[PDB]
This record gives structure tokens, C-alpha cells and sequence, in this order.
């Protein structure tokens, strides 16, 4: 539909549930027409530390280093490091981006969370102010597919690990929503380590089915009381 | 009464106000006679990627890489990857593990994700059985000392990021007291960038107060609760 999709890919295992469940995203994506980029983080080896290596050029202040301010400057600059600048593009010309992981301590995998500490710099993804609502990526959707140990009844109001929309608040308000994404329903498959076979490819074929219809979807107000309720 | 702190400290730059913060605790512990290691992620380059590099010799399934079985497996084989068990003994020992680190996209950044990710392993930090109240880290205390961005305003249950506790649950319950750990109540410095020197060194003095007296606290109660209620 002239639509173009990332999908950010954080498993280290091809024949993985997480392995399906990229690759039937980008076969329905890519049967609808769509353009499909994938970063497949493990395999292109994707440095997750924020070092003074993110900048090439002379630093604002050599002798006090500031992350932060650092890769600001050298986004306007263009001295930032070039894979940095690859992924920039990449969300820069995507209009949804899939985030494809599974769950590491309530959170992204390291490595996943080092594309988010590195590409979505200030300058680029947001300023101060230039946030929320007014990021520099709105106009954007994304959308994260994750996988879970934990069953679905464990990720509930009443469960030991709490609401399953408890541990997105980080990724989808504190990161995407600060840049501007707007946020498609999370596509989670709850414990498909324990379950059937027949539910896990039924977990499948969710997933598949959704995306057939991913572009007549709203957000989700991405609020605290969507998050959190009562 | 010999106490043992390891601090794993992620800052880039010693003359930070995480590096103040982390050196204050050391002064402080030290001078109170207590045992105090620091794991300087950064300084040591740790690796945060979740690879099968993390398990020496052969794996136990050379066809289908899972990470997380492997490494449980490894654990008890006596083969992991030296910078792990390096950090789990340091663990093993302490009595408390403080955290310093500011915050990335509402969590910790990637290169410290990574340290919780890979040494938090199954076999040493949890099991079948041993999570939350008895996972196989009981009977130590765990602090997360934070700095941040954004204001005490913006960390409010209305304001634009939410309440400091939202984004605290998967690092404090779904982290550390899933591992067994009593959980401290955080050390949050907000702000220290807009700051003036005066509330800089009042939020430096709190801290170097509050671990005068540190062995004497009670750890909050780390339910949702807590996190998301009044
Ligand atoms: C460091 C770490 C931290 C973690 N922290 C948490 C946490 O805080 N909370 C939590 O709940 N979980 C946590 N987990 C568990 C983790 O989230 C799950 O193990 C992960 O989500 C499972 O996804 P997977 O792709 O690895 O599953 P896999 O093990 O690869 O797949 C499960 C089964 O599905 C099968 N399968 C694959 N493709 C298909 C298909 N096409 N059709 C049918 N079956 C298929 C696979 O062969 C396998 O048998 C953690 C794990 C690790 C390693
Ligand atoms: C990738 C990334 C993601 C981020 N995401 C978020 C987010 O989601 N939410 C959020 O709120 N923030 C976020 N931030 C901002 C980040 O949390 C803050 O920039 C960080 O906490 C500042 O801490 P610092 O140690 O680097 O401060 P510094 O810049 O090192 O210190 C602030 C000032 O204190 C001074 N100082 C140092 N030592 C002392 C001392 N002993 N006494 C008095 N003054 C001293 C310093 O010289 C400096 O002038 C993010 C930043 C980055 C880079
Ligand atoms: C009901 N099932 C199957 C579950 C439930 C919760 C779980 C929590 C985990 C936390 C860390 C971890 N690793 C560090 C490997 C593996 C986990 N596996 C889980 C499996
Ligand atoms: C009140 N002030 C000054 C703030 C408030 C919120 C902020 C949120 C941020 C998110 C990411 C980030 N980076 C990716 C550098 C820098 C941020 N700086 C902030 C500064
Ligand atoms: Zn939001
Ligand atoms: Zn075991
Ligand atoms: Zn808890």
C-alpha cells in the first residue's frame, strides 16, 4: 500500500518462536506489497554499549564526557557512528516499526535495548522540548511483539508477576510515545515454551492473521490509566 | 558485623554525579569497614549481548540455540563464560548490592541490562523452585541509585512520565525480587543535570546520609501495591 515496515529482530535463534514469529511478519508484509526492512540485531552483531565511540568528530567537552549531549551535537554534526546513522535511516523512512523479542526481565534483551539507548538520540528522535506528543517521530507507528516465560494468568492484576501492561509502560510510554510514535495493541504470546502445539500455532496464526488487517488499526491511548487502570 | 557491598556502577565518566554518587559509596562503606567492590561495567568493556559465547565447550544442543536453557545448563556444568562467574561470585558474597547508574528510557542502560540478563542466570539467581520471596538470592538486600532527566514533576502519578515507581516494577519486582532479593527503597536523584550546585550537593549529602544508617532499613514491601497503588 506503499507502506514500509521495520521490524527489529532480537533473538539469536532462527528456528526460535520468536524466529516464526519475524518471519511470518515479513511473509504477510511482504505478500501484502509492503516494503521490509529487518534488523536482526544478533546476527549483525549490534553494539548495545553507549560509549565515546558513538562520536567520531571532536567532542564538545573532551575532558567530561556526556553521552547524552555528545550524540546530540554529533547527530547535528554528522559525526555519529555509522550504524547508528544505518538505523536512523531506516526509521526514518519506516512508517510502523515492529519491535519482534522476547521478554528479558520484564524488559527488552540488552541488545534490543541498546538500539533504543543509541538510535533514538536527541536530535533525531526527540528534543528538549520535543517530546511526547510532539517527538520528532510522530507521524510513526510501532507495535511490540513480545514473548513471554510467564503464563497469561501469571501476567494479570492478581498474578505474581502483576497486569502484563505493567512492564510495557518503560518501552511503549517512556520510549516510543516519548518520540512521537503512536502505538499499536502489543502482540503478546504468553508462555509458548509450556504450551501445545496446537496453541502455539495457533499463537502463530493470531499473529499472522492481525497483520492482514495492521494498517486499519488505532493506537492505544498511551496513558497511564491504559496501563495501569483501575 | 563485617557487611559486603558490591556495586555495579554503569557511567561512562568517573567526575559524573554517578561517579560522585558511586564514589560517595564507596567512602562511606569503606569507612565504615564494610567490604566493598565495585563492578565498573563500562571500565570493564562487559559484554551485554546474550550469545553462545556464554557457554564454554560444547552446548548441549549444538542445532537449536536456547539461550536460556543453556546457560542453566552451563551453571551446572561448570561452564560458563568467565565474566559471568566472575560477577556471580562478587554477588554471591555480598550482603548488598547497590546499583548506580542514570536512567535510560526509563530503565537501566543496555550495558547494565546486559550484566542482569546474563549473570542472573537460571540455577544461580532462580529456579524451579526459588523466584520471588524464595529465589535462590534471599537473604540479600538490593538498591537501585538512580539519576534522571526529567524533574520530580514530571515523575508524578499525573505528570507527563508517570510516578518514578511505574517505571521502578520490572527492575525491582520483576528483576531483583524475582531473584530473591529484599528489595531497598530507591535512591532516586532527580534532575541533577538542571540542578544547582547547592541541590546538587544537598542530593550528594542525602545519599552520603542515607548509607550512614543504610544497614538499619527496613525493605519496602515490593508488591504492585506498592508500585501502582495509594
Ligand atoms: C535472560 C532471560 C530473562 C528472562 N526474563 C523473563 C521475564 O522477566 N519474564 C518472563 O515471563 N520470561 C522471561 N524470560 C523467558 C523468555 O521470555 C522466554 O523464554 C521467551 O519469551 C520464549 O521465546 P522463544 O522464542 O525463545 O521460545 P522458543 O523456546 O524458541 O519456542 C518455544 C517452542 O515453540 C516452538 N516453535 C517455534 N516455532 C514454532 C512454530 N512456527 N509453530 C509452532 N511451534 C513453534 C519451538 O520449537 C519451541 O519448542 C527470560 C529469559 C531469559 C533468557
Ligand atoms: C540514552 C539516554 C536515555 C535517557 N532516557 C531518559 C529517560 O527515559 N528519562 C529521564 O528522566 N532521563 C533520561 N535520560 C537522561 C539521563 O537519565 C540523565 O542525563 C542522567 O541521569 C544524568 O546523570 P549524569 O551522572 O550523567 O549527570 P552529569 O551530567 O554527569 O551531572 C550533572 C551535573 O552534576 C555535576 N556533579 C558531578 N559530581 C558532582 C558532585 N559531587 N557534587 C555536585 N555536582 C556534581 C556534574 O558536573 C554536572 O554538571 C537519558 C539519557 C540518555 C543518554
Ligand atoms: C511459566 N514459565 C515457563 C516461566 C515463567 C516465568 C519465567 C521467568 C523467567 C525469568 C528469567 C529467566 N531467565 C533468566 C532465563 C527465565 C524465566 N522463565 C520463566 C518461565
Ligand atoms: C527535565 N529535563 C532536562 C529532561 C527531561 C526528560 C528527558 C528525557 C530524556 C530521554 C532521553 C534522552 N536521551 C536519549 C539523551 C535524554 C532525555 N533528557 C531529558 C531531560
Ligand atoms: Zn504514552
Ligand atoms: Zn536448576
Ligand atoms: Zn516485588
Amino acid at each position: 500500500a506503499g507502506k514500509k515496515v521495520l521490524i527489529v529482530y532480537a533473538h539469536q535463534e532462527p528456528k526460535s518462536f520468536n524466529g516464526s514469529l519475524k518471519n511470518v511478519a515479513v511473509d504477510e508484509l511482504s505478500r501484502q506489497g509492503c516494503t521490509v526492512t529487518v534488523s536482526d540485531l544478533y546476527a549483525m552483531n549490534f553494539e548495545p554499549r553507549a560509549t565515546d565511540k558513538d562520536i567520531t568528530g571532536t567532542l564538545s567537552n573532551p575532558e567530561v564526557f556526556n553521552y547524552g549531549v555528545e550524540t546530540h551535537e554529533a547527530y547535528k554534526q554528522r559525526s555519529l557512528a555509522s550504524d547508528i546513522t544505518d538505523e536512523q535511516k531506516k526509521v526514518r523512512e519506516a512508517d510502523l516499526v515492529i519491535f519482534q523479542f522476547p521478554l528479558y526481565w520484564f524488559s527488552v534483551p540488552a541488545i534490543l535495548k541498546g538500539w533504543m539507548d543509541r538510535v533514538l538520540c536527541q536530535g533525531f528522535a526527540f528534543d528538549i522540548p520535543g517530546f511526547y506528543d510532539s517527538g520528532l517521530l510522530q507521524g510513526k507507528l510501532a507495535l511490540l511483539s513480545v514473548t513471554t516465560g510467564g503464563t497469561a494468568e501469571m501476567y494479570t492484576k492478581t498474578g505474581v508477576n502483576g497486569d502484563s501492561r505493567y512492564f510495557l509502560w518503560p518501552l511503549q510510554h517512556g520510549t516510543l510515545h516519548f518520540c512521537g510514535f503512536k502505538v499499536l495493541a502489543p502482540q503478546i504470546s504468553f508462555a509458548p515454551e509450556i504450551a501445545s502445539e496446537e496453541e502455539r500455532k495457533g499463537m502463530v496464526a493470531a499473529w499472522s492473521q492481525r497483520l492482514q488487517t495492521i494498517w486499519k488499526e488505532e493506537p492505544i491511548p498511551c496513558t497511564a490509566h491504559w496501563h495501569f487502570g483501575q
